[PDB]
């Protein structure tokens, strides 16, 4: 398992959790210097358990899929949550097992379900350590109406943060303070699937993708990228989903 606690939390502290997080799941191959996530994995070596404690000193257990890095569901007290998604439901058949209570929430974990539940998009959405303190509370203390805003915080700042070096960065500098995702951050989170296919395309292609990839960079402006000595691609990426499970 991996662990992270908020109180005194720094900059440093949140990266040694990225790194860890990273290191748990399995890779077989790297291309260009990165991790290619496995394909298939069976239930008991498929799913990893992160625990996070809030300022309050109030824990939940998260569970993610180590091939793709999806936030399953997660453990408070007693209770187990889970995503309205068949991965989840596979998922629920090996981690949490002793909770007494199993909720299944009302929505699947993706962005655009999440959002329409939270009724806010995600650059709205305050990230930053302070905030991820808050969303621990609000799943800790599950509200329906607030928990589809605290799950994208939760899912940002562990799943997106360990896929892109500059995710984590932006997060993990802010300490005690929040700050709303550019667009920047946004393209990334949207474009993990499409960059991750074609960097193993580019490998069997003499680094040139098949496809572009149209990403916005920190100056806002729509950049095309078409092979891996893109500086997304030599200095940023950190995860590649593996194209069997792109369909
Ligand atoms: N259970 C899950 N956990 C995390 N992310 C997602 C998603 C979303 O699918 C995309 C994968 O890069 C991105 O939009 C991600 O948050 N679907 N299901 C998920």
């Amino acid at each position: 398992d991996v662990s992270f606690r908020l109180s005194g939390a720094t900059s440093s502290s949140y990266g040694v959790f990225i790194s860890n997080l990273r290191k748990a799941l399995p890779n077989e191959r790297k291309l260009y210097d990165i991790p290619l996530l496995r394909s298939s994995l069976p239930g008991s070596q498929r799913y990893a358990l992160i625990h996070l404690t809030n300022y309050a000193d109030e824990t939940i257990s998260v569970a993610i899929d180590v091939t793709n890095v999806y936030i399953m569901g997660y453990r408070a007290g007693d209770t187990s949550y889970f995503f309205n998604e068949a991965s989840a439901t596979e998922a629920a058949k090996y981690v949490f097992k002793d909770a007494m209570r199993k909720v299944t929430l009302p929505y699947s974990g993706n962005y655009e379900r999440l959002q329409t539940a939270a009724g806010k998009i995600r650059e709205n959405i305050p990230l930053g350590l302070p905030a991820l303190d808050s969303a621990i509370t609000t799943l800790f203390y599950y509200n329906a109406n607030s928990a589809a805003s605290a799950l994208m915080v939760l899912i940002q700042s562990t799943s997106e943060a360990a896929r892109y070096k500059f995710i984590e960065q932006q997060i993990g500098k802010r300490v005690d303070k929040t700050f709303l995702p550019s667009l920047a951050i946004i393209s990334l989170e949207n474009s993990w699937s499409a960059l991750s296919k074609q960097i193993q395309i580019a490998s069997t292609n003499n680094g040139q993708f098949e496809s572009p990839v149209v990403l916005i960079n920190a100056q806002n402006q729509r950049v095309t990228i078409t092979n891996v000595d893109a500086g997304v691609v030599t200095s940023n990426i950190a995860l590649l989903l593996n194209r069997n499970n792109m369909a």
